[PDB]
């Protein structure tokens, strides 16, 4: 009954009280409505879609999830890295998941409006592709509401700041529950 989250800075509350950080408010709603789940959090800062990979099957094998919740690929785009190796590698770890017995929901995240929409794009549509693939659940705008707004983004436009947090878990809630 384990709910894994695989992400990077975004997930791991980076420049922030992590206890008031999406996955933390992720595990009280969880707690709140009554649902009957650990909330086991494995976000870094710096993971790409390689990283993520390349950890998973330990924390498959470790925690042996229900649910594991991908957030990764924001730091491959933002590298200006291969969009076909970030849906090789999301592919290959939504692949390893689901063969552990988790149910698997990929968060999509679309980079700031001056890397111009082919570029935005380019990312963007790996994570419907993905999920098209392996069968996943898809939250393809993670980032609703706080990409690119005033208050919700920390100053360098990337990392959300603490007034994001209930948005972002208001973006997964709606598409995780039913998986619940």
């Amino acid at each position: 009954q384990t709910l894994l989250v695989v992400g990077d800075s975004i997930s791991a509350a980076l420049g922030l009280d992590t206890s008031q950080g999406w996955v933390a408010l992720l595990q009280k709603r969880l707690a709140d409505e009554g649902y009957d789940y650990r909330v086991v959090n494995a976000s870094i800062s710096g993971d790409t879609s390689a990283g993520g990979l390349a950890r998973l099957p330990a924390l498959l094998a470790e925690e042996k999830p229900a649910l594991v919740v991908i957030e990764l690929g924001g730091n491959d785009g933002l590298r200006g890295m291969a969009p076909a190796q970030l849906q090789q590698n999301l592919a290959s770890m939504a692949q390893k998941a689901r063969a552990e017995g988790a149910k698997v929901l990929l968060l999509g995240i679309q980079l700031p409006p001056n890397y111009g929409p082919r570029y935005i794009e380019a990312f963007s549509r790996v994570y419907g592709a993905v999920a098209a693939q392996e069968k996943t659940a898809l939250v393809p705008f993670f980032l609703e509401g706080v990409g690119g707004v005033q208050g919700m983004m920390q100053a360098d436009g990337i990392h959300p700041a603490l007034a994001a947090q209930p948005r972002l878990l208001e973006n997964v809630w709606p598409t995780l529950k039913p998986l619940l």
